[PDB]
């Protein structure tokens, strides 16, 4: 097959994994003041998210430093070269759960990109649709001017010796609303404080780079069932950043849909254009679907994504969208046979690429919602269009995956098996999948994020452990493509 380990790098023995135990809603404003770090959604922060990026032959990596009384934002440069790791260590501090810090919020990850025509460094971190409030508000005022986190550095830092690879490359808050002297939180990208609302809201920081060079960014606004995907761009020649600019509407039931929807799912560049796989959670509480229903998938002609939007049939999008109908490929809920409501659930496993041949690939789950029903049904949905074909291939002889990767001719399916990566390839527009990888010996991993570049992954993990301070570690994984 070709997949090989090619290395295998410690970055830090102590990054912070939330190591007590889950709250709710009931729970939650009582979390536990012992060492043990309680947490609301899950236990990742480190290793989690947009956090690692190949450059030259440098590998940046962000993460949380370990202790739950630490929790700084980190940045790390390792040079494949030599093997050295130089870190930064900034002042702010991860805030937890609505700014809670004694709350571990696994969805509050450090986004990374760097610029390949500049050299500038860019991280977006600790967000989950933080806004301006006071004291009545869900967030207790404790984002006020403060609810987008953006970090970067002057020109060039990306490739300094490591001897000047400090917290003195990036660029402190200076506008009125700076915090202090220690203030290395920008409220825009755009370095335009009159755009702050463009700002507000915002989840899940992710950066992509266009073949040309330009970065990209997309975050989410909202969530469940009224959200919607917002990118922009990075201006190298200006160093700054366009405003936020949507996929689809929020509130769609007031711009002309039946009812308000949200989307599970990612933008990604691919192929040379900003693509957009999902499904949808719809407002309607009344259909077969208690949550998610359908795969949806777009992608636009305009270099920036600024219009041209098309289905995979080459048809026109209203854009920004309104009606998902419009890009809807087929709908998951058929592959099991229930109709009454709510009595058909979608949420996880759900993943799809585009092979650099153009073969379309999604990847899906669906289940009874009632676990205890004498009929129950759970199928895993592999749906295909290879390059030339018309239509796609759909079909439940899949195990299932949370991702889906794809380099050269090959598609991927890359996890942890008992601790340990394995990677299954398969040949683009094909179900023909085959491990051909799986490591067998060393410590052992707790989870991690991955990064598809020169036909190697990039699998950045923490290591299995107790308490909430552990290593982290990098491995370069080359795909035999
Ligand atoms: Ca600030
Ligand atoms: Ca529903």
């Amino acid at each position: 097959s070709g997949v090989l380990l090619e290395s295998q790098t410690k970055i830090t023995d102590g990054a912070l994994h939330f190591d007590g135990k889950k709250l709710n809603h009931n729970t939650f404003e009582n979390p536990s003041k012992s060492q043990a770090y309680d947490y609301f959604f899950g236990r990742n922060i480190s290793a989690h998210g947009d956090a690692v990026k190949p450059y030259k032959h440098f590998v940046f990596m962000t993460w949380y430093k370990g202790g739950k009384e630490e929790r700084n934002v980190m940045l790390s440069r390792f040079n494949t070269k030599t093997g050295v790791v130089k870190t930064i260590q900034f002042p702010h501090r991860h805030t937890g759960f609505r700014g809670d810090p004694l709350v571990g919020e696994s969805h509050n990850t450090i986004g990374l990109a760097v610029s390949p025509l500049n050299g500038t460094i860019h991280m977006v971190y600790d967000m989950h649709a933080y806004v301006d409030d006071d004291e009545t508000g869900r967030f207790k005022g404790r984002f006020v001017d403060d609810f987008f986190r953006y970090s970067f550095s002057v020109a060039g830092a990306a490739d300094v010796p490591d001897d000047e690879f400090t917290l003195e490359q990036f660029v402190k808050d200076t506008s009125e609303l700076s915090q202090g002297a220690d203030d290395y939180k920008h409220l825009t990208m755009t370095g335009n404080l009159q755009d702050k609302e463009n700002f507000s809201a915002l989840t899940y920081p992710k950066f992509y780079t266009s073949d040309d060079g330009e970065l990209l960014h997309y975050m989410r606004w909202g969530g469940n069932n009224n959200g919607a995907y917002y990118f922009n761009k990075y201006d190298a020649k200006n160093q700054k950043w366009t405003r936020f600019t949507p996929f689809n509407h929020k509130d769609q039931k007031t711009h002309g849909n039946a009812y308000n929807w949200g989307l599970y799912g990612q933008m990604k560049y691919i192929n040379g254009k900003l693509r957009v796989g999902f499904q949808q959670r719809s407002a309607n509480n009344d259909d077969r679907f208690k949550y998610q229903n359908g795969v949806y998938y777009a992608y636009s002609d305009h270099p920036d994504g600024l219009g041209n939007w098309k289905n995979v049939d080459g048809e026109d999008m209203t854009w920004p969208l309104v009606n998902s109908d419009e890009i809807k490929i087929f709908e998951p809920g058929d592959y099991i046979d229930h109709t009454a409501p709510n009595s058909v659930h979608i949420v996880t496993g759900f993943d799809w690429t585009v092979t650099e041949n153009d073969d379309v690939h999604f990847i899906t789950h669906v289940r009874s919602t009632d676990t205890k029903r004498s009929d129950y049904k759970e199928v895993s949905i592999h749906a295909f269009k290879p390059a030339n074909a018309v239509d796609f291939t759909i079909t439940t002889d899949f195990t299932g995956a949370d991702s889906i990767y794809t380099s050269g001719d090959s598609i991927f399916i890359i996890g942890l098996k008992n601790g340990y990566p394995f990677v299954e390839k398969a040949k683009g527009g094909s179900n023909d999948f085959e491990v051909v990888y799986q490591q067998a010996s060393g410590v052992k991993f707790d989870h991690g994020t991955i990064h598809i570049e020169n036909g190697k992954a990039y699998y950045y993990l923490m290591e299995k452990g107790a308490g909430n301070a552990l290593p982290l570690h990098l491995q370069v994984i080359d795909l035999g493509v």
